[PDB]
């Protein structure tokens, strides 16, 4: 069967099959969240599972390998008799995090989704560690400003209460602080709060780096800083308004999600932080204009001389637009990888196009596709779109400071 | 119970228990359509639809009527037993229509939602007598550019052989005409050939206002031009940019739509064309600068001077601005209603929190609640909504050329 969708800029219709193999505006609804367990996972869900995905990948060559797809069918099945769960060959994880990413509904730069670097931390042991997977990550990726994707893959939940666990919400943040007013990204107040409770040292700033809190292996969270030589930044310019660096902002230059989980096979990695690159809405409407994070905006507005004292005046409109000017300006001057929004929306179409014809779909979420501000002048706002969850995936977790044990 | 919504901006919380009492990114959903029928409404559907509407009406005073709820109760039932349906007592009507409206999970303006004008054209037998009404309707609701939100309901669907129904998608509606490249409005383009098959004198403008194409009483469609006195029109001037009035640009000022159907009570309006006034967004962003649409964005650009080449300049961010800016002060000189997205975003977020306490919830469609262009930078873009179809309701209908007999 199939569902018919309609672009209502190019008049162009398209037919949805790949919507048949999903699974069972809210931001964090529960369909979107895998949650903990205390018991592993039986092995009557786990199999089919791991079968239908050992058949997705042997199923995705141009050249059938039926003998080792029919032995990896046998090898994977008697690890699970014997083992009570399996692990994937390395060509296997690769494969499993671009196809998760390929399935990221609320994704739009994933027309780079066979353009990813995959670490194999599946070893590590203890904190430490992980503090040193996720520096030598932070460091390929920033890759000195010519940004690379890159994942750090840590070890699966067994039993769930062995459950790896980075308890940041990006591996960079700048942290936020109540105040004697509120300081630096008010959106991290409360895990500002969680990581002085346990120790670290707050330096009350706008900009002040957060530090890594980490769990490994079930174990209490440890606190490590982040080597400064390591978390670049670019400073805010506006190319005509001087006036602009007198704000004195910056951001970090490396987008790197931290707190989600990947399932696949039957699976679950509940560790495996990556990274993209910025694209520039996200820090210049978003963070800096979100009036929960920073808040510049009426600022911007005052000191370019607008009438911010009458909405119809549109300088909303005026002070937005010429601080997406600044940031996109600050991440080219100093040669960090950055990408406009019309430029990324363009890229996206040409990728769902791509992923009709070669798998009769695309999973995507328009809420979040269309960029906040200049909807309908991108031309995602005019596609109609289907948001289902297939496998693999990369749900949310619950935040682990409230089921901590 | 109740189902708990989060705005982001604010932090607060609220609980929607309103979503109990409802029914049964894709633009015309069957669940959002109410088509045809060829047969009346069976009376056990009928019977409860109405008894549960006569309850709602008379639940709505601070002082209950309970005799004649009581008697209105038997006094309907009586008539759909002897008649094979019902009609409603004027107040009836009048609260439907401030109620579907209330219901109208896409319009951005509830606030307004009981103060609204009716015209009871329930007795209409004729085209003719469709087409003087219209005229009082555009007439009523232009009041020489101080707008005014009304409601003209036609004749109930009886047995659907017989339906009342409008052809044009708004009452004014600029034509398009296909060339020997395409002039006026692009929507209008398979309605405009319509016209011209039905003897209408194609005039081959930008801005020719298309004719009513009226059904009565089921019979074939007539064809009607609307008196040029009757139709109001801004013309574009940008307060700073000189040249913005050699664009040659106006828009009409009355946003009246004409073919949604007014269920309510187990009945059906096919036919009860309304109007609000102008968002400054539907003309500046969708009408002038949707690609399918006028497009003149890249025009705008040029007369600029931005660099309309490189995407990276935002420079498509800043001319859509200034064209708002022009339908914003074009309207603002020439003392035509209307309202910039931003107020109107504040504003619909005060009738929420109103909706919320005075009846436990509103439903709501984000991807249409949203202007299309600067969506962070207004409250509603980080209030989470549910969207759930009540009754009485507006809902949208094949189109009748479609499905004409
Ligand atoms: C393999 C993982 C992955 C990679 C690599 C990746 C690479 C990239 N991305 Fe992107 N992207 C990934 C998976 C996601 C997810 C799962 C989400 C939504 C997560 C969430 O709910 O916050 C997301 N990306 C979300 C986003 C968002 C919006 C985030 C927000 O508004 O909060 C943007 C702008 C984006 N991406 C762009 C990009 C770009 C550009 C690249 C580089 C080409
Ligand atoms: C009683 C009927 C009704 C009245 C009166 C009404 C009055 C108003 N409105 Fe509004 N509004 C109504 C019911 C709707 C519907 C049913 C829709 C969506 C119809 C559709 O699918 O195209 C809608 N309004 C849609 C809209 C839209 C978006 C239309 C589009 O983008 O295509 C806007 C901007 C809007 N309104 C604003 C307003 C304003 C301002 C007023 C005056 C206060
Ligand atoms: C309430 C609403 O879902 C929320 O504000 C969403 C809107 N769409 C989004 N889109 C993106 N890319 N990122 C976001 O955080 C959001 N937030
Ligand atoms: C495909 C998508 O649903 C479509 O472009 C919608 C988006 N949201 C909208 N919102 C409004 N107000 N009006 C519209 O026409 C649309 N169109």
């Amino acid at each position: 069967q199939y569902v018919r969708i309609k672009n209502w800029g190019s008049g162009e219709i398209l037919h949805d099959t790949l919507h048949h193999k999903a699974t069972s505006s809210i931001m964090n609804p529960k369909s979107l969240t895998r949650g903990p367990r205390d018991k592993p996972t039986p092995l009557e869900e786990l199999l089919p599972h791991a079968i239908e995905f050992i058949n997705q990948y042997y199923g995705s060559f141009k050249e059938a390998k039926i003998e080792e797809h029919l032995a990896r069918l046998e090898a994977v099945t008697k690890e699970i008799e014997t083992t009570g769960t399996y692990q994937l060959t390395l060509d296997e994880l690769i494969f499993a995090t671009k196809m998760a990413w390929r399935n990221a509904p609320r994704c739009i730069g994933r027309i780079q989704w066979s353009n990813l670097q995959v670490f194999d931390a599946r070893n590590c042991s203890t904190a430490q560690e992980m503090f040193q997977h996720i520096c030598r990550h932070i460091l390929y990726a920033t890759n000195n400003g010519n940004i690379r994707s890159a994942i750090t893959v840590f070890p699966q939940r067994s039993d769930g209460k062995h459950d790896f666990r980075l308890w940041n919400s990006q591996l960079i943040r700048y942290a936020g602080y109540q105040m004697p007013t509120i300081r630096g990204d008010a959106a991290t107040l409360e895990f500002t709060q969680l990581c002085i409770d346990l120790g670290w040292k707050p330096r009350y700033g706008r900009f002040d780096v957060l530090p890594l809190v980490l769990q490994a292996d079930g174990q209490d969270p440890e606190v490590f800083e982040i080597p400064p030589d390591l978390v670049l930044e670019v400073t805010m310019e506006h190319p005509k308004y001087e006036w602009f660096q007198e704000l004195g902002l910056k951001w970090y230059a490396l987008p790197a999600v931290a707190n989600m989980l990947l399932e696949v096979g039957g699976l679950e990695f509940p560790a495996c932080p990556f990274n993209g690159w910025y694209m520039g809405t996200e820090i210049g409407v978003r963070d800096f204009c979100d009036t929960q994070r920073y808040n510049i905006l009426e600022e911007v507005g005052r000191r370019m001389g607008l009438e911010t004292h009458t909405l119809a005046s549109l300088w909303k409109d005026r002070a937005v637009t010429e601080i997406n000017v600044a940031v996109l300006h600050s991440f080219q001057k100093q040669n960090v990888t950055i990408m406009d929004h019309h430029t990324a929306s363009e890229s996206f179409m040409k990728h769902m196009q791509n992923e009709y014809r070669a798998r009769g779909g695309c999973p995507a979420d328009w809420i979040w596709l269309v960029p906040p501000v200049s909807g309908s002048i991108t031309p995602v706002f005019h596609q109609e779109m289907l948001n289902y969850v297939l496998s693999p995936f990369y749900y949310y977790q619950i935040e682990p400071w409230k089921t901590h044990i």
